[PDB]
């Protein structure tokens, strides 16, 4: 799913979304990471 969290950029999400969320990736959308 979309966030609130900021990014500018998609590898900033993945590990964060790795860390958070156990997600396999994340990536930047609209300046807002989505988790997948």
């Amino acid at each position: 799913r979309p966030t609130d969290i900021k990014c500018s950029e998609s590898y900033q999400c993945f590990p964060v979304c790795k860390s958070r969320f156990g997600k396999t990736n994340g990536r930047c959308v609209n300046g807002f990471c989505d988790c997948f």
